[PDB]
């Protein structure tokens, strides 16, 4: 653990203390005759590294809605805000990523902070549901199926298997 | 920031969640729709590293006197106990540094764990005080003082400066 150094306020000597942990903050510096003591970061409060400081830091405003938390206020972080799952960040706030009609497809999946991207179902893929999660599905295989192909895909549906 | 996995009791789903950082725990863990919710650990326990557990880990008891805290019981780290300053672990518990008599000197300062180490002051140095912690002191150089050696030192004394 690293160390600092702090002028004596009783005899003016300068002492090398140790620091105090992350989480923590320094209660009472070193003297010649005793050693520093940390106390715990209090609620509201942070600090990252090991240091020598006397308050914590404060951690910032609450996340504006519908922000939530992505890491909490805790002893040793800042809380984080987020936009929530299923939504992204734009300007201002967070608006619901894109959802992929029937026959497309996510190309790149939607972040907290980029919107979904879709592209339409390639031939042999299809997807028959609106989602901004899902990617384009390879048609079941009638080949391999033992089956022939009773009824032509679309990029909306499975082609459908089977005989004569 | 690192992850694990978990079982989502609703639906069996594994899912990755992201870890909570040093100082907190998970308390609630991600779901298909939700991410994880770390807290801070509360007052009397700790967690030393990111990870996805649920309670904190307990601190230690109390340090047995004379031993006091170099680490508090906080968030990040559990009390961590030492002789304080001028004693060092013998066995059970605590002793005073040897106090090194006039004529010697510390040749190795002491620790919380080792003794003082006291050595006879050489020839050409003196120590002129009780003390565990100061080392011999050369004699004033008289020559490069333009003086001249009235009276020799000792390992106890200074050598005394003049001249005629």
């Amino acid at each position: 653990i690293g160390t600092y150094r702090h002028v004596d306020r009783a005899t003016g000597q300068v002492l090398t203390c140790d620091k105090c942990p992350a989480g923590t903050y320094v209660s009472e510096h070193c003297t010649n005759t005793s050693l520093r003591v940390c106390s715990s970061c209090p609620v509201g409060t942070f600090t990252r590294h090991e240091n020598g400081i006397e308050k914590c830091h404060d951690c910032s405003q609450p996340c504006p809605w519908p922000m939530i938390e992505k890491l909490p206020c805790a002893a040793l972080t800042d809380r984080e805000c987020t936009c929530p799952p299923g939504m992204f960040q734009s300007n201002a706030t967070c608006a619901p990523h894109t959802v992929c009609p029937v026959g497309w497809g996510v190309r790149k999946k939607g972040t907290e902070t980029e919107d979904v991207r879709c592209k339409q179902c390639a031939r042999g893929t299809f997807s028959d549901v609106p989602s901004s999660v899902m990617k384009c599905k390879a048609y079941t295989d009638c080949l391999s199926q033992n089956l022939v192909v009773i009824k032509p895909g679309t990029k909306e549906t499975d082609n459908v298997c089977g005989t004569l």
